[PDB]
């Protein structure tokens, strides 16, 4: 009520291309900008003055806290406090000179991994925050991380293009995903839990068998890859391309989407939890909402600078957005 | 040139009456609801053009300035023909086309109506006492002519017998807009006397009147029935059913003019502030926004709903494809 929608209209931006080199504009079908479980509008709620570069964020459930990666440490604000205007805690990681690439909660929400610009990634204890235990490999950073549905494995995606596994439990490496010949950027896991999607800095997607430890399927791209999420209802994985395109590829189909709103490289993407939506960053300030799969534009938020990351909450309530203007801002999905 | 739509939001706009409006799950979206307005021409007229009118079928336009009317074809840039008045002085304000397309009436700053033969020159001309005519309305048989007056009378014209037949008198100031109801038996009217009212085809005389703190610049009927929106010299719009009627906020100026698209689902308004405002029938959802050059003092939608057609303050005139 308070916010009304209001019909916009640009040159065509998403394509749907066929197996043959055929591109050709999208129809977007009744239930494309508007729906059940999709968003109307997102209005900005906190800004969290981190004060370096955020290159990680995530968000607790139940929401109310929002952890964010910036310079050596991880901090932590409390937003059921609207007044707060500093973190309530702090988490030292890595070298006050080196940068976080990656934070993420487990499952049941009472630890933290922690990986980035060094070969340790840290794992914290949230419960009523201490260093619980650390992992050290033998690559130089980390850059992304991606935990197993069981929580009893991390996957972590080395700068030297390997995807390690760690066993949570014993602390040790139990296996070791070779393929990208450049650093591994970005990773997620398959809906029914048992295949692995990779994006690398050497062009390729690769997808893997978990159950066995092999890959299973390559996609080679014009540009490097940044950022990529598999959809929760499964079927699309999306990709964030450093030539500022989004791919929506048709798991094992041929078809694709193309999708054209960022000006410069996608850095981070995230699919909503309903899986109906997802979000992408770019170098070019924008957060942009996109239908799944085609791309429809449901919204747009233009920020002060380069968007770095991103999280939704599990209840697809909240959006929080790292930032080149060292800040992550805090979204309230209208719906 | 393909498109695509991308949601967009504002602050509340809309309102039924001032409780925000639930926009409907087809509100912005449907068959019969346009997606983009694309501007494919610009006629240069060369004054300001406080009228515009669409040939049915659609192929030629017409744009009326001041002491003139030019004739466009945009079925394929510059007039093809063109219409003088004696003072190339007088400001037209109104022009329309009888169904077949060759009978233009052309009505303004001057004490006569004058009919245009286009099979060009003045077929006849039609002499009133008022100082001069602010709009036009045709009957659905094309045999009457309804004028707006400046004296605030509405004078009926019999076009074949160019005779005067009968006035609705009751504006204390003239009469700036008109519309006849979807069943052609009620006058819909709007006064620079900040009144609107509405007369009887037949009885003769006034039957409703509305209050309004600024003066009526525009009105329209809804083609499918039950509606009727008006445009102020404030910046609002409101579509009436009767009680229970919306309130539209998206002008910062005078609303010029309106026009009901002919499957009557949506309509357009223009005004003083460059804005070509398309809305959803009846609640107001904002379909599409174009922010022309200048004032927007009048526009006109082809009877396919394929165009719309607006008249500047820059001296030109702008044809839109709507894109569905
Ligand atoms: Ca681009």
């Amino acid at each position: 009520d308070y916010f009304q929608g209001a019909m916009g209209s640009k040159p065509a931006y998403s394509f749907h291309v066929t197996a043959d080199g055929q591109m050709q504009p999208v129809p977007f079908p009744p239930d494309a900008l508007i729906g059940p479980g999709i968003p109307r509008h997102a209005r900005q709620i906190n800004t969290l003055n981190h004060g370096e570069v955020v290159c990680a964020v995530t968000i607790s459930n139940p929401t109310r806290h929002v952890y964010t990666g910036g310079k050596g440490c991880v901090k932590v604000w409390d937003i059921s406090h609207p007044g707060n205007k500093s973190p309530v805690s702090q988490l030292d990681c890595l070298n006050r000179d080196n940068y976080i690439r990656s934070c993420k909660l487990l499952p049941d929400g009472c630890t933290l991994i922690v990986g980035g610009e060094a070969s340790t990634l840290s794992i914290w204890d949230l419960a009523a925050p201490r260093i619980k235990a650390e992992l050290t490999s033998s690559a130089p950073a980390c850059y992304a991380l991606a935990i197993s549905p069981d929580s009893k494995v991390c996957f972590s995606c080395c700068s030297d293009g390997n995807i390690a596994v760690w066993d949570l439990h014993n602390q040790t490496l139990v296996r070791q995903f070779q393929g990208h010949t450049d650093g591994a950027s970005c990773i997620d896991i398959s809906n029914d839990g048992t295949k692995l999607w990779t994006g690398g800095l050497d062009n390729t997607v690769r997808s893997w068998d978990l159950r066995e430890g092999r890959q299973l399927q390559q996609h080679d791209f014009t540009s490097q890859i940044f950022s990529l999420g598999y959809c929760p209802t499964g079927e699309w994985l999306a990709v964030g391309m450093e030539s500022s395109n989004v791919e929506v590829l048709h798991v094992n189909k041929p078809d694709k989407y193309q999708l054209h709103l960022h000006e410069s490289c996608v850095l981070s993407l995230k699919f909503a939890y309903c899986g109906k939506w997802f979000v992408s960053t770019g170098k070019d300030n924008l957060l942009n909402a996109w239908r799944t799969p085609y791309g429809a534009s449901i919204f747009q938020s233009k920020e002060s600078s380069s968007v770095l990351s991103c999280d939704i909450s599990v209840d697809d309530k909240y959006i929080v957005t790292g930032s080149g203007d060292k800040k992550a801002t805090v979204y309230e999905v209208i719906y």
